[PDB]
């Protein structure tokens, strides 16, 4: 809508008050002008109809239960939004600004969110399994790496190209989650996931198989569930990745670690520059090979580390 930005207040889903870019014209919307071509956020009414109205309020004020979801999706969209403009130097997911879109209180009892093909969509979960999703960062950050890889490798949603597209959102939302500094950890969706069960998450990429997630090839999923187990074979990218960042030493195989940047220059530029949309994990290991030769080095620690993740996780 044509307005004036202005900034609101208000509290997310755990409780924590942030401040919010707002557009001001007879009620204050969650429209925020201030990145790109603007982010805004919607109310879906706990019905299926996308994407619902454009989030109004009368005072500008978001300290209501019904509010909370909307205040995360609507700020942590910018925090993302920020990650790939300051970090990767990419303007939206497009790198053209497009609008972020973002609907909230989408279903009933909906224990999901998602990328859709052209916005971001939470569920509230049922409260048991999980509450509002876009309380996690990692998990915003997720879905919106989806429009990321949408646009640029496009990597297909099954198999190994599909678990490669599920590793990347997690890796970027967890560098997003660090970026933000707010309990950063190698899990994933913690935030939001089994309020009533302390210290567990969806997936872990430090220790996928705490999950049942495989962290080795050998270990993969070759079944047709989960669109060939694009969620579960992700670990063993995940891990790959973990290792790079973090080091560790792996069925054997040991890696020495070159930080959370470097991982992300590294993924950023495989997934911008050379994977396509049949990748497969072989080609992933190849592509962040390339990538690391081309920031650091034939020679370099960095491209050694690369190596190394992916032999000790068996992707040759
Ligand atoms: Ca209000
Ligand atoms: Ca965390
Ligand atoms: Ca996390
Ligand atoms: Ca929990
Ligand atoms: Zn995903």
């Amino acid at each position: 809508i044509t307005g004036t930005s202005t900034v609101g207040v208000g509290r997310g889903v755990l409780g924590d008050q942030k401040n919010i870019n707002t557009t001001y014209s007879t009620y204050y919307y969650l429209q925020d002008n201030t990145r790109g071509n603007g982010i805004f956020t919607y109310d879906a009414k706990y019905r299926t109809t996308l994407p619902g109205s454009l989030w109004a309020d009368a005072d500008n004020q978001f300290f209501a239960s019904y509010d909370a979801p909307a205040v995360d999706a609507h700020y942590y969209a910018g925090v993302t939004y920020d990650y790939y403009k300051n970090v990767h130097n990419r303007l939206s997911y497009d790198g053209n600004n497009a609008a972020i879109r973002s609907s909230v209180h989408y279903s009933q009892g909906y224990n999901n969110a998602f990328w859709n093909g052209s916005q971001m969509v939470y569920g509230d979960g049922d409260g048991q399994t999980f509450i509002p999703l876009s309380g996690g960062i990692d998990v915003v950050a997720h879905e919106l790496t989806h429009a990321v890889t949408d646009y640029t490798a496009g990597l297909i949603y099954q198999n190994e190209s599909g678990a490669i597209n599920e590793a990347i959102s997690d890796i970027f939302g967890t560098l997003v989650e660090f970026y933000a500094n707010k309990n950063p950890d190698w899990e994933i969706g913690e935030d939001v996931y089994t309020p009533g069960i302390s210290g567990d998450s969806l997936r872990s990429m430090s220790d996928p198989a705490k999950y049942g997630d495989p962290d080795h090839y050998s270990k993969r999923y070759t079944g047709t569930q989960d669109n060939g187990g694009v969620h579960i074979n992700s670990g063993i990218i995940n891990k790959a990745a973990y290792l790079i960042s973090q080091g560790g030493t792996h069925y054997g195989v040991s890696v020495v670690g070159i930080g959370r940047d470097k991982l992300g220059k590294i993924f950023y530029r495989a997934l911008t520059q050379y994977l396509t949309p049949t990748s497969n994990f072989s080609q992933l290991r190849a592509a962040a090979v390339q990538s690391a030769t081309d920031l650091y080095g034939s020679t370099s620690q960095e491209v050694a580390s690369v190596k190394q993740a992916f032999d000790a996780v068996g992707v040759k």
